């Protein structure tokens, strides 16, 4: 049972709302198959080594994202930045779970609300295929999503977001209460019911794939998915999106992997865990893309439009597509209930760890918080609830789009780049390899050390620079955000990016001694500070810097 339970746990972690909700519309937005080449390249080159590095760091040091930097005191700013990014993500990651809960509540009927027009939310322009360069938006499913759930028709833009929708308000309250009561006792919440949260997503995906392959237009969708537009690979939008999606999907750069690995056994095999998680993530993402493109190829045929204009390119793509596919199944109410229960379970389980990252990271830094986990959990959860109330307004989709663009973009790329630089160069890739050997019994291969020191940092720096210099003003379908929205988004990104230099400055100023003494204290592990008075600093020799 040692292996079956391990396989089930890794498969449960490898599937989340990233693959099922975000990856579909990022793949649709970037043409289809042309998004997979950069995705796989980044996966290998940067994602797998960084996942391995974070797991090893957490396992060896037994600390969270903030306090793990006792080895290199100058990067506690990086730790704080990743904690802040994790805090930002929840604000809308929980709004997506609220959407799922609302859809589940709406699915308890013999006539699904998204099957035809004729409802109070339907507009005169609603067009039903059965009863008779834009994104269409006049289908029953799109009309339901945008008017009976979002009520987006009551907001003219991000300047007129309006008041929170009360139904989504109740759903968000329920989600927040469930999160709090699942996090208020401690980190130990696995191995009890996660079994059904690990197999249900794959059963749902398999049934969706099998049924959608045999649909009238699925062939065209599959052809578009497998076609590669090589001109799209010369624009850097696909590359930036692929890098951000890889780091979001795998979970690196948020302080979650380090926090959870801090509770591992000192001899746990992090290499095997990283390999299996990455492989399962890639396969699941590919299958999700296949199913999604089959569904929208079917829709292109049914609605008599081009496949590029069938659906939205935003965060509601799955909430449009999956209901459309469900409506084609036999006994569609049962399948809708099953699918939205699966979405609820996936989202709640993932958000649990997402918030645990923040809680553990800040409790390791302050013991007062560690002594009062209930109050601290309540505070974190309540703050998330309010800043998510900001995202369930009539124009809450605009705020959600801005957040999904800026909270973890260049910010997360920069944070992961700083993490890799810190470890590999300042702490020492040789020291890191020695720690991994002391833990798991073998030294990492040359490929892993090369990726940690040279390859991953180079690609991360390139992608950060390209994302900064090739920045497209924010949009949502046919809506263009005002420039101040772009300024606000870049400010949100900087709020996390800037913690690193600020903490470097603060650590330098708060230390006592001469300039060289301050540097030695700042780049020396906290448990070897007695060697600084001995003028024996490894980093002050070329051997440390040329070591691989
Ligand atoms: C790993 N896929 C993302 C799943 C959710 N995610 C969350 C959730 C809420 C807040 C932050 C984050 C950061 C990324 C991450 C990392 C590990 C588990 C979950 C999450
Ligand atoms: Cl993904």
């Amino acid at each position: 049972g040692k292996k079956i339970d391990f396989l089930l746990s890794v498969v449960g972690f490898a599937v989340d709302l990233a693959n099922v909700w975000r990856f579909p519309y990022l793949c649709y937005k970037n043409g289809g198959g042309a998004f997979l080449i950069p995705y796989t390249l980044f996966l290998i080159i940067a994602g797998m080594p960084l996942f391995y590095m974070e797991l090893a760091l957490g396992q060896y040091n037994r600390e969270g994202a903030a306090t793990v930097w006792k080895i290199c005191p100058f990067f506690k700013g990086v730790g704080y930045a990743v904690i802040l990014i994790a805090l930002y993500v929840g604000f809308y990651y929980n709004v997506i779970i609220a959407w799922s809960l609302y859809y589940l509540f709406s699915s308890f009927t013999l006539n699904l609300p998204w099957t035809d027009c004729g409802h109070t939310w339907n507009s005169p322009n609603c067009t039903d295929p059965k009863l008779l360069y834009s994104k269409y938006k006049f289908t029953p499913a799109a009309e339901f999503y945008e008017r009976g759930v979002l009520h987006l028709h009551e907001s003219s833009g991000i300047h007129d977001i309006g008041l929170p929708q009360w139904q989504l308000l109740l759903c968000l309250m329920v989600v927040v209460i469930v999160l709090y009561f699942s996090l208020w006792k401690g980190v130990k919440t696995s191995g009890k019911v996660v079994w059904i949260t690990a197999t249900l997503p794959y059963f749902v995906l398999f049934v969706l794939l099998v049924h959608g392959v045999t649909l009238p237009g699925a062939s065209n969708g599959i052809n578009a998915y497998l076609h590669i537009d090589f001109y799209r690979l010369k624009e850097a939008t696909v590359w930036i999106d692929a890098a951000t999606q890889i780091f979001f999907s795998l979970g690196a750069g948020f302080g979650v992997l380090i926090a959870f690995a801090s509770y591992n056994k000192f001899d746990n095999n992090c290499y095997r865990d990283a390999l299996l998680t990455s492989s399962i993530n890639c396969i699941t993402s590919f299958v999700s893309g296949f199913a999604i493109f089959s569904i929208l190829g079917y829709m292109a045929h049914e609605h008599k439009v081009n496949i590029e204009d069938v659906a939205t390119e935003g965060a509601g793509l799955v909430f449009i597509l999956y209901p459309e596919a469900i409506s084609t199944l036999s006994g569609s109410t049962f399948w809708a209930v099953v699918f939205f229960v699966m979405l609820l379970a996936l989202g709640l389980d993932s958000s649990m760890g997402g918030m645990e990252a923040v809680i553990t990271g800040l409790a390791d830094d302050f013991q007062v918080l560690k002594r009062h986990r209930k109050l601290f959990t309540f505070g974190v959860t309540f703050s998330t609830f309010l800043l998510a109330l900001f995202c369930i307004t009539k124009g809450g989709i605009y705020v959600l789009t801005l957040l999904d663009t800026f909270a973890a973009g260049t910010s997360i790329l920069f944070a992961v780049l700083m993490e890799a630089i810190g470890v590999s160069w300042f702490y020492g890739v040789d020291r890191f390899s020695n720690d991994i050997q002391q833990m798991m019994g073998f030294r990492p291969g040359l490929y892993w050390r090369l990726c940690w020191k040279f390859v991953s940092p180079a690609f991360l720096l390139f992608v950060v620079v390209v994302s900064i210099i090739n920045f497209k003003p924010l949009t949502y379908d046919d809506y263009i955000f005002p420039p101040w929205a772009n300024w606000v988004g870049w400010g949100i990104a900087l709020s996390s990016m800037v913690l690193v230099p600020i903490y470097v400055i603060y650590k330098f100023l708060s230390t006592q001694g001469s300039l060289w003494e301050r540097l030695a204290y700042g780049i020396t592990p906290e448990n070897e500070h007695h060697l600084v008075a001995q003028r024996d600093i490894r980093q002050f020799q070329l051997q440390h810097w040329l070591a691989i």
